[PDB]
């Protein structure tokens, strides 16, 4: 025959999870602990926490 | 013609949010704070809170 069938099917999504390339680790300063931890528990926190 | 078509369609619900007419503001007494706040944080609360 002359005609040919082209690819178009469903084109499944390519989820295939990849590893994260951009990232970072940090230490939480007192600013967040002040606003996310209640005073009663915060005051008992030692300086080395 | 003689016959006429009456309204009945779907009668869409009238959601159309309105403003609240009845309301009030209050100050929470110690009764609720006692039962909703743990003792450790409550005891540190000043008298002016």
């Amino acid at each position: 025959t002359g005609v040919a069938p082209p690819p178009p099917g469903w084109t499944p999504p390519d989820r295939t999870p990849r590893a994260i390339t951009v990232r970072r680790l940090i230490e939480a300063p007192y600013r967040e602990l002040a606003g996310v931890i209640d005073p009663a528990n915060l005051q008992l926190l030692d300086v080395s926490a």
